[PDB]
This record gives structure tokens, sequence and C-alpha cells, in this order.
């Protein structure tokens, strides 16, 4: 597999478990720090980063009834400039730019306790596909599916239903939606970290997935595996392979990577493009830091960049 070695430029530093890089509708940049702890208990944070200086501001340090969050993944909404945050203790949060937030679900659409979440992806229809590798949300004792198969997948729909759509993953992690050229969502990709697999499903409709398949194979036998993922504008899927020192690049058909990107650190965790550029922001857990590098082409547009009242 061909490997490329682009220049990585430092963006910011000292962010425990740096994760969830995201741009909002105004171009501001945010990161989550899931692994910040106070007195050994979760006290994770959502940060805004000034791209010009690298300075960090904590906008939200979410807690519900004294249970601190482990915010781990983020996407920006389209119709309002607000962040949807996957939290390993609190489930799914919606966080405003002013730092206020709401916890969306204690239970799912069937009344089962919600599980703690790690990453999420909006499709262009506005449905939010979410990985849930933790066990039950606070106040339940914290557990996660690194060793046993109890991780789940949800779809939080436009009509506000939190629907469990699959179960029994060993640490479902990154997630992404593939769209037809006309914008129709049609494939969901889910990383399963320790098994070194990417799984696919056909998206038949909102919260309707079928044809579960082992879509992609992640190199290496290190502890870790696929963490976050992002599509480029040609539907290549770039996947942080935590523990391998590389980001893998899969072509549209999956299988084995067609290219790797060597990083100057062992533990890439997540990645996100700056809108309308080739610049990918990458979080990593060797140094607990954020970097950027130039890819070969622009990113796939996220839902927040599309227009509700568009014509074309
Ligand atoms: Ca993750």
């Amino acid at each position: 597999i061909p490997v490329i070695e682009p220049l990585f430029t430092k963006v910011t530093e000292d962010i425990p478990g740096a994760e969830g890089p995201v741009f909002d509708k105004n171009g501001d940049f945010y990161i989550v720090a899931p692994e910040v702890e106070v007195n050994g208990k979760p006290a994770g944070e959502i940060l805004r980063i000034d791209l010009k200086t690298g300075k960090k501001t904590v906008i939200c340090k979410p807690e519900v009834n004294g249970y601190g969050g482990i915010p781990a993944g983020c996407q920006c909404d389209r119709d309002a400039n607000q962040l949807f945050v996957a939290d390993m203790r609190l489930g799914l949060l919606v966080v405003q730019t002013d730092g206020t937030f709401e916890e969306i679900a204690k239970k799912d659409s069937e009344g089962r306790r919600m599980q703690g979440c790690n990453d999420c992806a909006f499709d262009y229809e506005g449905n939010l596909w979410i990985t849930a590798p933790a066990g039950e949300v606070a106040p339940a004792d914290y557990t996660r599916s690194m060793q046993e198969k109890f991780g789940s997948i949800y779809c939080f729909t436009t009509d506000g239903q939190m629907i469990q759509v699959d179960t029994a993953f060993q640490f479902p992690n990154g997630i992404a939606v593939r769209h037809m050229n006309d914008g129709r969502p049609y494939q969901l990709i889910v990383a399963e970290t320790p098994t070194k697999k990417l799984w696919s499903y056909d998206i038949k409709g909102p919260a309707k997935i079928e044809n579960k398949k082992v879509w992609g194979h992640i190199p290496g036998t290190h502890e870790g595996g696929a963490d976050g993922m992002s599509f480029d504008e040609d539907n290549n899927l770039l996947v942080a392979n935590w523990g391998s020192s590389h980001i893998e690049v899969f072509g549209p058909d999956g299988g084995q990577p067609k290219m790797r990107i060597r990083c100057p650190f062992e533990k890439p965790s997540n990645l996100h493009f700056k809108p309308q550029t080739k610049t990918i922001f990458v979080t990593e857990h060797e140094n607990n830091a954020v970097w950027k590098f130039e890819w070969q082409r622009n990113g796939k547009k996220q839902y927040c960049e599309t227009l509700k009242f568009g014509i074309f």
C-alpha cells in the first residue's frame, strides 16, 4: 500500500483524550476532551479553539445530577448552529455556543436505558447515526465494550426518536454515511475498534438499516484499531487507526486501504475537514493534541453545510 507523508502542523495542545474535531456553521472550531477528570471522576469538556493562536476556551463541562460527562464525538446541526455531542456517560447532548446544554435521552424508543455514546454522523436527511460502545448512561456504573460485545448503534431521527438499530459490537467507534451523488443516504459505515473491522449496512430509510457486512479491514495487530473516520469529496473514507501511526484511506468499495498517511504520532483518534478546503484537523492521544495537514482534495460536505432551502 502506498504511504504518503504530508506535513502536520500543530494546532493546539494538552487536551486529555482529544476527540470530536468539528467546525460550526460560522467556521469556528471545537474539540472535546473526554478524559479530563477531577478527583478521579469524569469531568470532560467541550472546547472552542482559536485557530490563530491555539488558545483554548472551555465552553461546556457537562454534568447531569452530579455525574460528569465523557464527551467524545461531535457534529454540527444544520437548522440551528448547535452541536450534537456523543457522551460516554450522558448519551447524546445538544450543546449551544453559549455553553448551555441538554441531555437528550435517558431511555430509547423502546424504553430501554440509553447507552453512553462515542461518535455520530448526520445524513443529509438530518438523521443522526450514533455509536454507543459504553454501557448504560449515568447513574449506572460506567462500563465499556472493549472486551465484551455489548456496544450498540442508534439513529436519532428528525421526529425525535432515539431508535436502537443494532447491537452486540465490540466497541463501535467511528461512523459515517455514504450518499449518492444526488444526496440520498444509502450506506452506513461503522468502525469496530479492537476487531480491526469496518462494517457496512444499506440505509433503506430513516433508522432502517439492513445487509450488515464486513466492509473494510484495518491493518495491524497493535492494541487499538479504527477510531474516527471522515469522507473526502470523492467518497474515499479516511480512518484514524489508533495505535498504528497511520490514517488509512479506503476507496469507495472498501476492502483493504488503497493508501496510508503516516502521522508523526502513534494514536490518531479522529479527523474532520475544514469546510471548502483540503485541510484535515486530526486529534491524537500520544501527545493529547490537535494537528492539521493537507489532503489531496476537499472534504465531503457535512450536513451542516447543506441548505434546507436550497434548490440544486
Ligand atoms: Ca472515537
